């Protein structure tokens, strides 16, 4: 038996809401150390890596490594039947072709029990080259979402320029161009309002806005986001999942 | 002649919003004891029965029993035009076949006078007698609304199974299957957000989920809903209309 | 050079919201006396005329009259990017391309520099010249908005009847008919409905409700609206924008 009881159900709701548009199907690599997902998106452009560590779960049980192939659109639909404050328990027999999802209200008067059909899929594998990056921008998650959205009216691509004297997002198109300059803070007082740049050398990279606008569906999961960049390698957009792990999205620059 | 004055016109806005999707035209039986509507949907699976007592109105007079044929699409349109806190007055002179509806804004600035056909058409008048039911379930209306909404993502039918210690709703379909068990809870005193059962013998019936989703548009009219059920007879779904009367939806099971 | 600055970002946004569904490509006349926009809408039915005097901006400089051809949907989008508390700067250097729109958030965290390509359109004009009208009605803007919206459920045309009593809007279609009567009560009254009317002779004209429902998108720009009517000429619906300027709509009555 695999069995994982997650007390804050909102978290799994949000993860599915952040993945279902970008990718339709993917295998859930389950083990004693946690749950891990790794997939390309459905247009073969970006890469996604999800991690939810075992200890994040209130109760956790994994007799042996499972791989469950999963339609995320169906999984999301089922999770929309969960409340935000439900305790969600995930359960699969060792080689069973189903995943049960139990949504307990907090007072135990209402209990829901769903049994999802798996789909049978060939796993993907990479993980990408772990790297020391030139720039690391930490910033509010709501601010990053709004920027990508604003600039998507102007252009299909965004140039992210970092230097010592700031970060800048620029886009360009048929109706013109725009530049959004977001200043580092010093003493912001809260921690989650900070804009901090860890800079080694200036960098200027171009990314497809369409894909960044997918990545920002993870905003509910965290109040900050970090962008790690270096020349000619994929951007990582990282959202922390409430002490349990993370959702990274990798994207090639143009060129 | 007919005239009924309702100071809390918000109630009548809620009833028409409850009726307009399911039923398109209906007979309005007006008498000195009040308003009684009764109709099948255009597909013959369900029946609605509405009752508004004369004493529920601020003023009421009926000279003359009347069977006004009414287009509920058109009446819901006109009611849209009413303020939330307008006084609503319904009116019919005699050998005129028109229903007038007068909305007087809260601080007598503005009177709106509306009038609609009153197409007296070949119709019905059933009733169907008092039955004794195997189960009667009372529960919060917003909770029944939620279970019908969520299960409609899974299948197009719901098995309702009643038992001493609770009621279950189960559905099955494309993306897998689902059951929601609500427990009898007692409490009472501080609120009736309870789930109570009255069980002479257990019941187990399948119903059309889309119809139950029409019925739940009445959710805003009452904090609770009752479900009376028996083998082979139509389910009743009752909503109380704040000390003026009731709204009952009737649905026959399958097989 | 042209340059204008405003603290009231919001007003600009509301002007574009109120124009952009009626007209696509527009020509802004920028002179030293201010900004002027005059155009038919894209169906050649109604006429719009916007005026924003130079004094209404808290800085204003214009060397040379410019005719800046803009797509109003694209400019509404851009202005959607700005904080409602943002300081806005409009800037152009004289012709081809660049209108620059700069949004500076209140305390210096964020600056947004946009640049809109201008197309070459001729500066229109015609400026149909003023008149004394049989009848001039002034009323709450949100009440005028609500009357057009509601009657649009009954009919496609409204008949405005002005009289010493007050003003009456009446519409008629398939479902039946409706009239709304606002009366002149005296003075010193709490209700915000002091409908006032300056009158030479009762008028009675019909108007397409589709277009009136375009003109009420200006509702946020002012709390009152003034209607000016005579037989055989266009209605004028005027929103005064706070001694900054005005937005006028012209619609001819049905024959």
């Amino acid at each position: 038996m695999f069995e994982a009881r997650l007390v804050q159900g909102s978290i799994l709701k949000k993860v599915l809401e952040a993945l279902k548009d970008l990718i339709n199907e993917a295998c859930w690599d389950i083990s004693s150390s946690g749950v891990n997902l790794q997939s390309m998106d459905s247009s073969h452009v970006s890469l996604v890596q999800l991690t939810l560590r075992s200890e994040g779960f209130d109760t956790y049980r994994c007799d042996r490594n499972l791989a469950m192939g999963v339609n995320l659109t169906s999984m999301s639909k089922i999770l929309k039947c969960a409340g935000n404050e439900d305790i969600i328990t995930l359960r699969a027999e060792d080689n069973a072709d189903t995943l049960a999802l139990v949504f307990e209200a907090p007072n135990q008067e209402k209990v829901s029990d769903y049994e999802m059909k798996l789909m049978d899929l060939d796993v993907e594998q990479l993980g990408i080259p772990e790297q020391e990056y030139s720039c690391v921008v930490k910033m509010p998650s709501g601010e990053f979402a709004r920027i990508c959205r604003d600039l998507s009216h102007i252009g299909d691509a965004v140039v992210i320029s970092c230097a010592k004297d700031g970060v800048k997002f620029s886009a360009s198109g048929e109706l013109g161009n725009g530049n959004i300059k977001l200043s580092q803070t010093s003493n912001v007082d809260k921690e989650e309002e900070a804009v901090t740049i860890e800079m080694n050398e200036p960098v200027q990279l171009t990314f497809a806005l369409r894909y960044l606008n997918f990545f920002t569906k993870a905003t509910p999961l965290s109040s900050t986001v970090t962008l790690s960049m270096s020349a000619d390698v994929p951007l990582v957009v990282e959202y922390k999942i409430a002490d349990m792990g993370h959702l990274k999205y990798y994207l090639a620059p143009k060129i």
